[PDB]
RNA sequence: UGCAUAU
């Protein structure tokens, strides 16, 4: 018995030239329309909500897609980015060995 | 408030 986990897993993708207006709600209709969202981010800023931020899909499939299909579009008429996150921190903890053989 | 990675 080995541990079997999932496979598509999820990840976090930024959102960018979003209107003023976009929050959490705002942000996450615009990618869940093609799967699921657990969790939606916009940058906080001493003037409150931001114009730029993240969404956090169920799964890679329908991440990877939705992205593909979402940038390029103009919503509220300006033309978004998006692409994958740099999440939490850029110095990578998950795992660590002395040796570099195999 | 058009500030652009997780103030």
């Amino acid at each position: 018995h080995m541990n079997t986990e999932n496979k598509s897993q999820p990840k976090r993708l930024h959102v960018s030239n979003i209107p003023f207006r976009f929050r959490d709600p705002d942000l996450r209709q615009m990618f869940g329309q093609f799967g699921k969202i657990l969790d939606v981010e916009i940058i906080f800023n001493e003037r409150g909500s931001k114009g730029f931020g993240f969404v956090t899909f169920e799964n890679s499939a329908d991440a990877d897609r939705a992205r593909e299909k979402l940038h390029g579009t103009v919503v509220e008429g300006r033309k978004i980015e998006v692409n994958n996150a740099t999440a939490r921190v850029m110095t990578n903890k998950k795992t660590v060995n002395p040796y570099t053989n195999g």
